[PDB]
Order: C-alpha cells, then structure tokens, then sequence
C-alpha cells in the first residue's frame, strides 16, 4: 500500500556511504553525541517527522538520531536540495526516505504526507526546515498536534513563523529556537554562506567574481557571510538594507549601502538573503546590465520576481540544470539561478560538513530536550539551553587544534566566575 | 576654601575649542540631541558627576549635557587619558574640571572627590566609565547614595561590577548598562579598537606592524577588533581565551587559539584585551624575543604584572612619556606602554570621534532616563530601550550618506512587522 | 587513413556551443581581436599546433585565431583538463581536435601527434602551454623545425624550459614569452588561482576552507593568489620558500613560513605552487593528520611523491573521479587530487572567462608577431610588446566600466610623458 | 665663518639617542651592513652629500655610513618631515646636520647649500631622495659636477627625473636607482604607506576612517598600499588612473575606478599618490562634502592645487602645526594637511624602521658600488645588482624569524639553478 522509501537511484548508495563517512570524520559534535548517547537511546520511543534538505550532512544527523534509539521517516524541504547518494544511502541503511532532487512541487507534498505515519503510529515529533512541515499539519491534519511532543526548527524563516503563530495563538505544540542558537546562527549563517554562496555561483555560472559589482539584499548574518565572500574574491559589494543598525554595520565596513532601485543599475551579481517578498522585481531586470547573474539565498523562493521574468521574457533557454539563461527585450540576457530558489544548495552541495554539525548537534540536542524534558517546554517557542549551546562549540574545539586557557582559583576570584564553570551572561551577543 | 577647577594649562583653551568644533561635525548623535533637547532642557534640575577620560569627544558629550539643563562637574577615569587642550576648554567654558594627563594615583582620587558637590549641594546623577564614582560614593560616602537618582556606566568591568553589587545587595541606585548598547557594544568596542589600539602602539613605539607576531588575550568585542586590525597590517595573531564559542569563532577566522603559556614565546606584540588579572606574567616576560612590546587595552591596569617587571628586571629606561624600555635578566628588553595602563588612550587619542558618539549618544540618553523616568528604573541594573537603542544608530546614517530601504505595505504585512516600526526581536545578537 | 578528430562525446556539441556563446560574452579581448583582424585575416597562411587545456576558454581561442585566417589543430596539455562539451563543439565547427577527459598518457602523445601534420603539409606554428609540444619537435621530430616559423609560451615551467633549451643552445625556432606578460602573470596566475583553486578542492572534496591550516608551497603569483584565497575564507596559511624576498613578502603579510618538513605536522590542506620535483615526499605523509587534503596546482606532476603513497599506503580507494582516499599504515587517511596533477583543471573547471580573455588575447597577440614581423624575433625567447601587453589590459577596462582618466597638456608635460602616450617605464614591476 | 651644524634644539640629543637605539634593533640590514664593513671602512675617503627626510631612521643610516668610513653632511628634503630629536643627535654625534621641522623655503635651501663642502673639498657623493640636491647642483653649481662620483636615488619622482636629465643629456654624473630595488619598491613604497599614510591622517585628524569614502589618486605600489590601508579599516576606496593595466588591477580587487571628477562628489578622505601635477583643483574642492579631508603622499607639493584653497577661501584657520581648516564660499570646510606636502612625514614620523632597513640597506650598497667599483657605473642611470638586491631581503628574514627552505642537489638539478645559488630571472616582476 505505502511506499518503503522513495529516492532517485538507489543503487547511488555505494557512493552516498563512502561521502557519509568522509563527512562524519569531518562532523565532531555529530559523532560525540552519538558516543554519547548510543547506548541509554534517549530518543527511545521517539517517532520523528523531519523536513530538511536531504544532504550527506543530513545523513549523519538521521543516522545520529537512529543511533540514539529515535524512528525516523524523512523528506527534503527543498525540491532541488536532495543530494540523490545521500539520499539512497539512508534508504538502503533501510531507514525510509522520500526525496530526490528535482520533484515538481506537486511531489514535494506527497513526500512530506508519508513521513506522517510509523508503523507504530503518527509522528510524536518534528525536526523542521523552512516550516512546512509544522504547517502542514497544523493546517491541514490538526488531529495530530495531540500526539506531537515537540518542534526543531532549523532556519531563520521558520523560526520567525513560529513566533507569528504563537503571536496569532495557532502554535498548538512546543517549539525550540535551533536557528538563534549562537553557534548556530554565528556559524552556519555566516560562516557557512560565507563558503557555500559561491559555490553555488561558481558551479552553475562558473563566472569570475573579481572585478564585478556585487549586490547583496539584507545585512544579516547570511548577508554579512555572502558580502565578505564576494568583496574577497575581488568584488564590490552593495548593500540594501531596511534595518538601521545592521546597515550602519555595513557602512562601518567599507560596504555602499543604498536602494535595490539604484543598485539594479550597477550589479552584476545579485544575492538576496532577506527574508522577504519582491527584492528584485522586473523594474529591475530591465536596468540590468547584460548576463546579470540573479539568484537568492534566502529561504523561499519569492525574494526575486521569478513569475515576472517568466511572463516577460522574450525568451528562456535551459543552459543545464537549475541554470536559465533570459532574453528580455531590450536586448540584455538574464542568467536565473535554482528558479529563485536556494543556489547554494540547488546549484551546489549546501554547508560544509564541519559547520553543518554544530547546527545539527544542536538540533539533536533540541529533540532530546522536547522528548525528555517536557516540563521545561510548554506550547510556545523556547531557546535551547546556553549550556547546551556552549557545548557544541566546546565539542569542535579538538578538531580545530584549539586550545583553551584555564583560569586560576585567583583569577576566577577576581572575575566571580566559576574557574571551571560559566561566566557569560545571556546579553552576550558574539 | 574649593577649587572651580583644576587643569594642566588653561592657556591650551583656544586649540582645544578648535578640536572640539572639527568633533562635534563629527558626532551627529550628540548634535541632534543638543537640536533637539536644548529648548526643553530635559536634564534640568540634574548635577552629574562623571568619571570618564577628559577627551575632546567627551567635551562634546559635556556640552551636551549642560546645553539639555544639567549642571556638570567632570574627573578622568584615567591618569594618562585626559587630552589637556580638551580639559582647558572644558574648563575656561565655565565648567569645573578637575583633570590633566599625568596624575599620581593621589591626585586623581582628589580629583574625582571635587566632583561630588555641587553649588546647590551634592550629586543627583552619576555618569560612570571605569566603576571608580559609583564605588568611591558606595564605600567611602554611603551617606550620599540617598541623593542619586541613578548611574549611567559606560564599559563592560564598569557593567560588570555593577552586576556583581546588585548580586551581592550591594547595589543601593539605578544603573544602565550602556556598554552593552548594541551600537555601543559592536561600534565601540569593536570598530573603535580596530582604529585606535595601533594608533596607540604606533604613536609610542612607531614599530612596524608587518611581519610582527601579536598575541591578543580574549575574544570579546575589543579582541576581535584588535585582532583584525593587527592581522590586517600583515602582522600574525595569536588568540588566547577561556571560551568555548568566543575560541571557536577566532579559530573560524584563521587565527591560532592556544594559551599564553606556549604564545609568549613567539610574539613581539601582546595585547591584552580580557578584563580580568594576570594575563602577562613574569614567567612569561623571560620567554618574550627581544625589544617586545607589551601593552593592555582592558579598563584596568593589572593584566600585565608591571610590578614584577619592576621588581625583576635589571634596568627600566623611559624613552618618552608612558613609553619604558627594560632590561631583563636575560639580556633581552621588554618596552612597556603606558604602565600597563589603557594603551588606546594613554598613548593615542582613544576611539575617533564618529564611534565615540554613538557610545555619548547612549550616554545622554541614560540619563535622560533615570532622571526623567525613574519608575521605570528600580535599584538594579538595566539596558537602555532597544528603541532609544536603535536610534543611536539611525541618527548616524546620514552623515555616511546610507539610504536605508522602506518596506511595502505588502512586504510590511508580509513579515508581519511595522512598514515603518520595529521588526528586529531582542534574540538579535548582531 | 588518419582520423579527422578524436573526442569523447560529439553529441555534447549543444551544450557546448550555449557555454562558448556565454563565455565569449565575458572574453572581451578575444572578441576584440575578432572584430579587428576577421577581414585582413593576418593568420592568413598559418597552420598552428597547440597544446592546451582543450576548455570552453581555449575554444573562444581556437575559433578566434580561425576567424583571423589560421588553420588549427588542437590537443590538451593535461590528460584531465579537457571538457569534453567544449572540445564535442569545436570538432563539430569543424576544426580537428584530438582530446578528452581522462586519456592514458599513451593516449595524450598520440593526440599532439595528429596535430603535427596538416592538409597543406606539417605545422609552421606552435601554440603551446606546458613545452610539451615545443620539445615533442625538437626531440622527436626535429626535422620538422625547419618548418615552424615560432613558439607561444602560455605558462611559467613552459617559459622556463625555453630559457634553458636556448642556455644549451637546443632552442632552433623563436618564442614569446607570453605568461610573463603583466596582463598574465598578475592576473592569470594571480587572481585565475584565487578564484580557480578553491574550485577544484570543494568540487572534489566539499570540504569547509574556515578553521583548517592550509600549506601553500611556493609565494609566487600562484602562491600569493592561492593564500589569499584559503586565508580568506577563515583558513590559516603557513607557506614554504626558497627566495628571501618572496618569503619576506609572506611574512610581510601575516603569513607564517617555514619549511615543509615542520608544517606538514599541522596542515588539513596542501598545495603544491612551486614548479619543482619533491615538494610533498612520504617522510611527510606520515606525519599529517588524518583525511588530509594534498593537491597540486604547479604544472607538472611530481611535487607530490603520488609513487610512494601508491607503493605504501594500506589500500587506495577512489570516491569518485580525479579524487583517492588512501589509508596509510599509522591509520590515517589521505585524500588525493587529481593524481597530483592541475587541481583546478583536473577537478573544476579552471580559471573562470575573463581572466583566460588576459591570457588568450596575449596569445593572439604573439601569432600575430610571430607570424607576420618573423625580423624581429631572431631565435631565442622574447617578450611581448609592452604596448601589446598594456592593449590586453585596456581592451577589458569597458566591460568592468572602469573610467580611466586623461592627463592635461599641462601634466603630460610636468610627467614629461604622452597625453596620450605611454608613460611607464619596463622597470616597472606591478 | 660657515656653521657647524643647524637644528631646532640641540637638548633633544638624548631622547633622540634612545630613540636611535631602539631603531637599531629593528633595522637589521643596517645594523648587518655595519657589522661587516666597519674594519675596511669601504667608503674611506668619501664626502656624501645627502638630501633626505631627517628622521631617526635616517641618523641609523647616517651613522652607519659613517661607521663605514664616509664623511658626511646632511640635509632634510622636506620642510616638514624632519625630526627634531634625531637630527639633535645625529649634531651631537658630531655630524653637521642642518635640518629642523618647519623651515621656510628659503631655509629649506641655504640647508642644502651647507652640505656642499666639507674640511677636505668639496662633495664627491650624492645621496639623494626627491631630486633637489643632483637638481641644485647641476643647474646651479656645474662646477662640482667633476668631483662626484656617483648619485643614489631614493623616490620614484627622483628616479623621472635622472631617466629624464639622461634622456636630455643633462645628467653629467652616475647615478643608481635605488627605489625600483624590489626590496624598495615592494616593501617601502606599498607596505610603508600601507602603515604610515593612515598615521599622518590619524595624528593630524583623528578622523575616523570606518565608514567614510576614501579617494586614492594613482595604483602604484604606493596607491595599492593606501587603498588596502583605508580599505582595510572600513572604508570605501575609488581609485582613479591614467594606466590600463593598474586600473584593471585596481578593478579586480574590488576597487571601483573613475574620474576625480566624478569621484570628489562622493570622497571624504583624499589621498594623491600620482607623482604628477594638478591632480586636485578648486574645480573639485567645490563639489566635496563638508569637512572633507584632503592629503598628497606623492613626493611633491603640486597634486593638490593649495594656491587655489589659499586664493579661493572665505577664510583659513589652522587647527595645529601642518593641519588648516579652510571656509569655502558654499559653506563646506576643507581640512588641509602639510600644506599639500607629504603627509604621512609631516604629520606622523614616516615610514616605520623595519621597513626604511630595507630601502637604506640599497642605499648604502649603493654608495659602495658606485665609490669603489665606478668602471661598473658610466655616466646613465643603473640598477642595483639583482645579488645586492635579494641580500637585502634575506639580510631581514632573521627577524622575523622566517625560515628558507634548501633544494636538494636532485632538486638544484630538475630546475637548472644553483641548490645555494640563485633561480630568479629578471623579467620577475613580484
Ligand atoms: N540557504 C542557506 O544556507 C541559509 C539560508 N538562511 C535563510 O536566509 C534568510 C535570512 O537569514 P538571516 O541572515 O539569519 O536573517 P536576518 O533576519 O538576520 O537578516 C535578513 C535581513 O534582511 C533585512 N531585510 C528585510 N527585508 C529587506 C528588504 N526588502 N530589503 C533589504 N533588506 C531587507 C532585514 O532587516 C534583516 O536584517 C532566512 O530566510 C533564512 O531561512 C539562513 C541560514 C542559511
Ligand atoms: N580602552 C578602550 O577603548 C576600551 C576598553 N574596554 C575594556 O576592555 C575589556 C574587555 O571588553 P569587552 O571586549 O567588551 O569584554 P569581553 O568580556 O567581551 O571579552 C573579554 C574576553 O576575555 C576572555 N578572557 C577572560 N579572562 C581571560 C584570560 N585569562 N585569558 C584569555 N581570555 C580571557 C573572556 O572570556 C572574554 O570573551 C573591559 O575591561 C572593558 O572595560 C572596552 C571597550 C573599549
Ligand atoms: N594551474 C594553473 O592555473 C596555473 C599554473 N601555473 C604553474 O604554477 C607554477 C608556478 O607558477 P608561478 O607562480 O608563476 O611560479 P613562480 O616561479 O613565480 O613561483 C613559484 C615559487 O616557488 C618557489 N619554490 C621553488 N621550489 C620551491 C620549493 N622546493 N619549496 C618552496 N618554494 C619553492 C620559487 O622560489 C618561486 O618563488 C608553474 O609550474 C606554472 O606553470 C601558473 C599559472 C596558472
Ligand atoms: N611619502 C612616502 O613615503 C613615499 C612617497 N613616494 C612618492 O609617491 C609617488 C608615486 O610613487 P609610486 O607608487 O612608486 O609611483 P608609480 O609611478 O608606481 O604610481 C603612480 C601612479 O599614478 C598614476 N597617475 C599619474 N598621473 C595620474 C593622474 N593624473 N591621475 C591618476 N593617476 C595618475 C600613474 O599611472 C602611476 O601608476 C612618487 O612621487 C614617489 O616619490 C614613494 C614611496 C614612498
Ligand atoms: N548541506 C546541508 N544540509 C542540511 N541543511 C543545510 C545544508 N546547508 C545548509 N543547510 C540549512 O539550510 C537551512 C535553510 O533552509 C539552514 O538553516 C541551513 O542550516
Ligand atoms: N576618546 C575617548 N573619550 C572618552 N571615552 C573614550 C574614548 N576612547 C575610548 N573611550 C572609552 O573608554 C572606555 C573604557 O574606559 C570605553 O568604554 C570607551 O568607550
Ligand atoms: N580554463 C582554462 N583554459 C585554458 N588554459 C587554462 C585554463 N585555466 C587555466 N589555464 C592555464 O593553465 C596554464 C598552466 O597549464 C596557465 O598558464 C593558465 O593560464
Ligand atoms: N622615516 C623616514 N626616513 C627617511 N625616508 C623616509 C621615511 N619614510 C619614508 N621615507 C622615504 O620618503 C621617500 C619619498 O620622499 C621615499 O622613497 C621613502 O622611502
């Protein structure tokens, strides 16, 4: 009746486990939670429901979560971010999967409806990207908030749905901030887009990024990481910007901070990373200079009026995959990236590893608190534990080679730390 | 019987006020409080103590205060900080200031005393940088604790041991935290030591950063600053810390994490950026390469033990003001700057005038807070409004020439944020 | 009887005359010499042998010296740098090409032999890169000698075989020296590396630049746009030499140097940017650590020891084209790149258009002189034209809407150089 | 009769002398160059004239000049850039100096006419920095022309000029262009200015640099060291050129290029660098936003058009010693530094030692070849030998604790050069 798994080529499977274990080698917090928690199996009786990109870093953390003693059924939040080896190396490890790259957005659904249901029942937790999955239940199968102990959310985006809904009173199950996480939002924001951007770029485009004009929308931390990316490699980089502070921030920094409507003009490049509709309308496709290469890193797919480009474009010519190339009619051609949709994970292989596994340790950490700690988590959206947090930091120290100093009875004194143990306050900001 | 004031020469006036007119068109801030507050004079009534560096920037932040009603009487939290050309112009302005550059330890606590009464009896209001003012009153004058109505702190050990007081029920008056202030905090801090720590370096020894090993102790905001800037002259920085996440992100950033211990072989330059004692030891100074030079940042002068310098090394030669050269044991000499003492401005000018005015802007602020509001400030310790936070930095955006963007109101619903309000929550780090 | 071209797949044309079309669209130089020299055709009567990395690049080269009258036969220089679309499309336009991706290095001298002979008879020019073809003649076939009228050098261990066979007296025809030409040298070699090395490891590996010690052997062009890169994405570069000033520029920059045998202890990541043997021996592998990333960006082969890891590492496995993970017997493993050869080119796509437009129109350039003034280059190694060479720079300056300025009649005489003409001297470095 | 020496205050003797000291430490060149020809004191019987910035680097070099036997009289070329303290030593130490800071342009002369003859006769060596000296002789003592044996040139606009006597047949005299010395030009003119041009502004201006938009007049080695200074504090830099080839530099590092023009409207800081004349005129000060800070590091004072300002201005006031604030008619204010003369030696102290090592290391060599080996040197203008340059570089490799790898004979062997001799042709650019 049901399907087993769905993937792409499972016979990608080989190939998928040998890119799993490079990864894990490369994902500390990952394999410490899993030498850890293995044998109490605190996600025992756990049945979890996640909705994220199906990458090799994913893999790790399914496979972390099966370690300790968590049901997982699993989907992509991202019809283009399936890494089909990844993807048939968690089918074939017999833990079912529905998720290959390039699903029409209709599949995209059916794939999230069969993680709905164990063997021994519906979900009792969700490990969410994006936010579709703890909408799609809480507006289309309402009978299951009941039976669901929990939310992990992974991004920005969803994170600020969650704070909505409970705003409106439509959050019926409790939630933990995993994107706010310091080494979370520090790292895998900033750090990650900082690599994984241009990866993206280069890989589709395979253009030259010194000596363009770049043209970054929002100054937040994946702004800030894909803005220093390009301004390194030889770029100017533009700002825009709606937020005071963050553009006095990119102004502080030598960044030219202005209008999309003026910028347009300019570019050569341009990134959004807001997390809002209509950044790049076609009013602005039609100042581009020719070739623009258009593309967003933000979550959903509506920064960059795609629908316009569409409608307007005497012509679109595939170059390859998640590649277009647009003839508009004055003449200029516009290279469109993933269809609006993420380009470092639609165009390139996402995160790396090293800095996926703090988010992730995070995230595993999130499910073992809804799952275990109840109490501490009414219906609402909570922060995970600065302890918690401080930990998976700690946890990536020894691969790094870093190596902590260590305060004495006398200084811990002075300061009234704890020589062993915290002294950050919680207005810390890093 | 009392001094209306004491300076180091009055006749430095005429230069001064040309200093403090080329600043003040540097801090936008503090001029559209004074174009905006004069009138109503929103501090009147008010007679502010306050220990903060005689600087030209803190001319400007003076005058602010006196044109918005208040009655002043100012000290230096530092011997060596105060910029006497600043001073005498404070000073022939008709304002009592007790400050000069140079004081024994004796004089600057007769200094600050000077201040505690005004004409119309003794303070109301106290404006701190440092922690001397608000202590010196909590335990040498408790009798007076009854007549202010709060306290307005300006760095982070000032904060801290504001937090430690109240912890302690020590704490008997309100108090902001201005150094967490995100646009003082991220621009100060931050931005302000990137500027100002070689200005102090270069200015006393004019060695040449390039080539050069600098170690800098702790990661905070003024770390990361002074890292940045060292490492961008061509010097390699060497990180020491005790925290996990602040070592992970210097180690994300290309510098080497490892403790004093096995840096102080290495370096040639070592700055102490952590506010706590014994950063720099002797067992350390007999492992420094010749001719290093050694200087602190942090607020007090105790990070690097002078003392055992003084005691141990064979000879001390003072090159110029706040410049020692010393002969150790070993044959090696160790230039120390500033005594161990703030190196930014014992030995330079302190932070520009532009990012100075974001931390003053906060300052005035404060003040105007306590002394209006004081409902909403019981005994403890509080942030200024994210508001009148986020206003610091809007009023600064033109003087860059930013342009921030403006929401539709179809994005404005879209987010769910105000087309023209506030959209950032307090878990914003930045 | 002989074959009109050998490719690996002719049905990869399409696609690959959408890429060429895209790139001559960023290779303003190339195009250029199009719409300059079509109709004079001043290649007229040429028969040019190259050896080249047979790239979309190098086909915008090979078509734009067909437009100017020459008749070309083409053949990789590398046996994994051909893309194979690139190479379906230009033996589809009907030029004979011999090469693909992945031939046995049996295979890469049979395919510069069909280049040796055209319809009107043998070569009588030689477009090379690497001295593979320019000694391929003059050890082989040295009767054909007679008939080559010059020689295009495209990069630095080609250039440095050509001053040595002339030292020896073995050289018997003229060539130019075209990489070191400033608008190659510097922007090649330079910022083509900062770009195209990264490309060529996260492609293979996918690995996380931030937080990794990255050793670059060698600080010449290469060098310097290699560290750049890696430092800039959060690495920390330690670098290796042999010349004083290119270390003391290392040093000068933040960089540590030291030697190999020292650092191979603390690198994640090696590259090779010398051009000579024994760069990266056993005695190292032994000591790195674990899933260590060694790749080689020099031109030839033997930087890396690959024999020894061959002849004792445990088992070699390949995770998937131009990419081995070897297990060494202490344990650890050693992830490989393209068998020790061009790491851009054997696992990217090489340097990205514009750069390659620099280089080619200098190629174009050198033909030209070659071909047509045969006086003024007498057997030996030349430069190209200084006017020639700052042409390449100029003929790019509209695409990136740089705005040089115009000396007045007034400067141009205080300079005492042309208002219009040239004022820089050949002493001039850059 | 004549003077023994002129300088401001003879009683800075020991704190210059403290001052010298510690720069000997840091220069180690001359301290090498010093160790190995006091004994056969190589310029035994030479009177060097010299016109250079009297600074304590230059005592270091006067003294060891001395040391090698020379006789020696000096004189500053700038009336700016002298340092009071070292030139109050270098008259103690015996040597007749006549130089102090702020002389009249008359002063500046009668200076550098007291250097003309010595006990024994007239000069027979000219060490020369900007041209004045070769220039005042020449033109206005033709006489002496006969009894010199040799010129050393330290700046680039003092090397024009020799190309240009010579190209004129004006140069009766030998001379060395000591500034295109790799290790002159790469170290002193880029990283030098990279450290000492934002000192002069600093010192002067105390602006901030974060935030503000920097124009750089010219990418020399000189231009690239400001732009990446200003750029790197957090400044935005546009760059404007005459040359195709540094502005496409300029443009693939992120720099946007245009017209002064067009650019004076947006700057806030400009720096020329250009060696030419008219570079800022009225036409500009007229459109620059208030308060715009204007400075030349060129070597003359011509760049910026100063008669202008002082011919144009509603009103001059000076700040403090070589700062003016002019009051244009529009409003705005003009802040000018050192008269449009060289900032970075007129408002801060130069270029640090280290660094001014490597160039007076060339510039003792100098001497030494051309008053001992004068057959190597006929009437023209010559390079100092390749060997001479690189023992510069590798005499300062020490310091910085920088450790060269060795060849190995199998190595030696592969590239063709000497495993301890040298590899590196001159058509090297670095
Ligand atoms: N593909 C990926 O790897 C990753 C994607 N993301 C996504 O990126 C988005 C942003 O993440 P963060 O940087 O953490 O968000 P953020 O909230 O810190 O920053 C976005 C910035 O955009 C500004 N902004 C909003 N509307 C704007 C407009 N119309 N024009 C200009 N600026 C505007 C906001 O003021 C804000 O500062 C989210 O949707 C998140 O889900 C986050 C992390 C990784
Ligand atoms: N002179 C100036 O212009 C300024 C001075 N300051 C002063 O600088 C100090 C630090 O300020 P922030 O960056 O805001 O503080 P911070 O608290 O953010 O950072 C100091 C860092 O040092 C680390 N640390 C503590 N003890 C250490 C030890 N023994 N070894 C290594 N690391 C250690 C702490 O974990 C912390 O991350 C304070 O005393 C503050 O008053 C702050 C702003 C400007
Ligand atoms: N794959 C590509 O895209 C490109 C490859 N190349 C190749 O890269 C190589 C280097 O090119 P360039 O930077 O122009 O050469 P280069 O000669 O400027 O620099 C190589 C540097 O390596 C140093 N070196 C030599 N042996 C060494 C050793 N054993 N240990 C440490 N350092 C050592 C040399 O002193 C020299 O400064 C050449 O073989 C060239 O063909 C050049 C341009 C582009
Ligand atoms: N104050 C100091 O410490 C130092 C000063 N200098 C001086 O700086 C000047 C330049 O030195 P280098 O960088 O070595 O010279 P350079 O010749 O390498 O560069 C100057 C650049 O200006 C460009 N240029 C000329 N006229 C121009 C105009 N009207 N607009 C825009 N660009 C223009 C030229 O094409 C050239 O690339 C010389 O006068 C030299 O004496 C050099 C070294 C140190
Ligand atoms: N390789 C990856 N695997 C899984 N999630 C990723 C990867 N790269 C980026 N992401 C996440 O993508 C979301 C936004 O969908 C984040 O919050 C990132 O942490
Ligand atoms: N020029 C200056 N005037 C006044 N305060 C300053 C200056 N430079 C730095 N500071 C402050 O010094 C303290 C630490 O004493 C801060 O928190 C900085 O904001
Ligand atoms: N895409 C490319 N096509 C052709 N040659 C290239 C490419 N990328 C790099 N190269 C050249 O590779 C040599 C060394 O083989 C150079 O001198 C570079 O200019
Ligand atoms: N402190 C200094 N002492 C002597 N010459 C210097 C100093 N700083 C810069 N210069 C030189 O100034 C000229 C241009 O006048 C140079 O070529 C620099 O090498």
């Amino acid at each position: 009746d049901k399907l087993p798994y769905k993937v792409a080529d499972i016979g990608l499977a080989a190939w998928g486990r040998k890119a799993l274990d490079i990864a894990e080698n490369e994902m500390p917090g990952l394999m410490r939670m899993r030498e850890m928690y293995s044998a109490s199996k605190p996600l025992k009786g756990a049945r979890i429901a996640g909705c994220l990109h199906m990458t090799v870093e994913t893999a790790v953390l399914i496979e972390t979560l099966v370690a300790l003693g968590a049901e997982v059924r699993w989907s992509s939040c991202n019809i283009f971010s399936t890494q089909d080896h990844a993807a048939a190396a968690i089918a074939k490890a017999g833990i079912p999967v529905f998720a290959w790259k390039g699903e029409t957005d209709e599949e995209y659904l059916w794939c999230i409806e069969q993680t709905l249901h164990f063997k021994d029942g519906p979900l009792n937790m969700i490990l969410d990207d994006g936010g579709d999955l703890t909408n799609l239940i809480h507006t289309k199968h309402p009978q299951l908030l009941s039976g669901i102990r929990g939310i992990s959310e992974e991004t920005t985006t969803g994170v600020h749905n969650l704070y909505k809904m409970m705003a409106n009173g439509i959050l019926k199950v409790p939630a933990i901030n995993v994107n706010d996480s310091v080494t979370k939002s520090k790292f895998d924001n900033l750090y990650g887009c900082r690599e994984s951007l241009i990866d993206g770029i280069k890989r589709a485009t395979d253009v030259m990024i010194a000596g363009k004009v770049a043209v970054v929308a929002g100054y937040g931390d994946v702004g800030k990481g894909c803005a220093q990316a390009l301004r390194g490699f030889g770029a100017r980089v533009i700002i825009t910007e709606i937020e005071p502070i963050n553009a006095l921030q990119a102004a502080m920094e030598g960044y030219e901070v202005t209008t999309m409507d003026e910028a347009c003009k300019e570019g050569n490049i341009f990134v959004t990373t807001t997390g809002c509709v209509d950044i790049i309308l076609g009013r602005h496709f039609e100042q581009m200079k020719d070739d623009a290469i258009v593309c967003n890193i933000g979550h959903f797919d509506v920064e960059i009026d795609v629908k316009w480009l569409n409608e307007n474009a005497v012509e679109k010519v595939n170059i390859k995959p998640q590649v277009d190339r647009y003839l508009l009619k004055n003449g200029h051609r516009i290279i469109l990236l993933a269809e609006g949709r993420l380009v470092n994970l639609g165009c390139a292989m996402g995160h790396p590893s090293f800095v996926m596994s703090n988010s992730f340790t995070n995230q595993v950490m999130a499910q073992i608190e809804l799952w275990t700690h109840p109490d501490k988590y009414p219906v609402g959206v909570h922060f995970l534990p600065k302890k918690l947090d401080e930990a998976v930091a700690e946890a990536h120290l020894g691969k790094l080679n870093v190596k902590l100093t260590k305060l004495t009875e006398k200084q811990a004194q002075y300061l009234g730390m704890p020589i062993n143990g915290p002294f950050k306050p919680d207005h810390y900001r890093y």
